[PDB]
């Protein structure tokens, strides 16, 4: 009964892998500011996190092009200047990047001191 | 000893999902507004998200109740009015939900242009 | 052939596995306040959540401290003092956890009424 026993555990590996993958999504973050406002949503998906913008008229893609698996995102106004930082891990390894209003740069955030 | 291989493969089998789905947990975003102040958490639980909501008094469950796997979440005042939009994904597909006041409605957010 | 489908299923069953926790990372939150601003970035690790803060100068090692797989936070100014609420999720039960100026102290959330 083992090649009988090896065929359910075929049967039960293919549906353990099936499910995992299955209920797998990309991961989002979103920020805002402003009345109008403006709106930015980075997507997590396959090791890439991407941007899309929105000011008011419709959705464009943004500059923001970083890896990592997960995103998570903070913004405040200087008057009416927006700062972004966005907070992108790979692994065990969290790297920060900074909008000042002249392009994405890497921020000195580090997760442990 | 291909049997026995059989009996450690299987047992590193039942290891390998066992340990998947004991790390798997919900997913929640949460945003808040005013000096009170409102507070709204969005929960992913098995492919639906669903609302609750604080006012200053106690938690009671709100209108939203879409599908999805991931959720984020941003929010803005004008004047006291609250506006939401809620970014709900399944698979590689991302939905935008819009509260401004009378219902949710789908948004015109795209992932691609 | 029963014992080189088990060759084939063998290497199948380590390819599952090792993409699966090959893919996988610290998932994060971020909130920020003020004109500086202060900014505090919380990690989901392996089943513990940390802090880490950042008021002008540099990061350091904020006091929270509790258990989650998943977190998301939001945060308001009453005047210039900061209340935070962290929303810490292990298996299928969300904790809130509650920053008023004078330590953690847990929330009145729960999932359902
Ligand atoms: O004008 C669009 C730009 O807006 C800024 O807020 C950032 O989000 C940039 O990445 C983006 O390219
Ligand atoms: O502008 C650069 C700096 O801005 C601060 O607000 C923090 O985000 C720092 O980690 C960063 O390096
Ligand atoms: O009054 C509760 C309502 O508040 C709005 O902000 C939205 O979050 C609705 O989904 C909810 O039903
Ligand atoms: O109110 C509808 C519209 O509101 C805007 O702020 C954006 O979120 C759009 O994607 C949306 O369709
Ligand atoms: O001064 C640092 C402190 O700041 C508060 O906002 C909280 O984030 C605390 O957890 C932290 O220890
Ligand atoms: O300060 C304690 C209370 O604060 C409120 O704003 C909510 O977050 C409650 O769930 C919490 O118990």
């Amino acid at each position: 009964s083992e090649i009988a026993a090896l065929k359910q555990e075929i049967a039960a590996l293919k549906k353990e892998i099936a499910a995992l993958k299955a209920g797998a999504s990309v991961q989002t973050a979103a920020t805002s500011w402003g009345t109008v406002p403006s709106i930015r949503v980075y997507t997590a998906n396959n090791g890439k996190i991407t941007e899309r913008c929105w000011d008011g008229k419709g959705w464009y893609t943004g500059a923001f092009n970083e890896p990592g698996d997960n995103v998570s995102v903070t913004s405040w106004l200087v008057g009416s200047a927006i700062h972004i930082r966005v907070y992108a891990s790979t692994g065990t390894t969290t790297t920060e990047w900074c909008w000042d209003g002249n392009g994405w740069t890497k921020g000195a955030y580090t997760a442990t001191n």
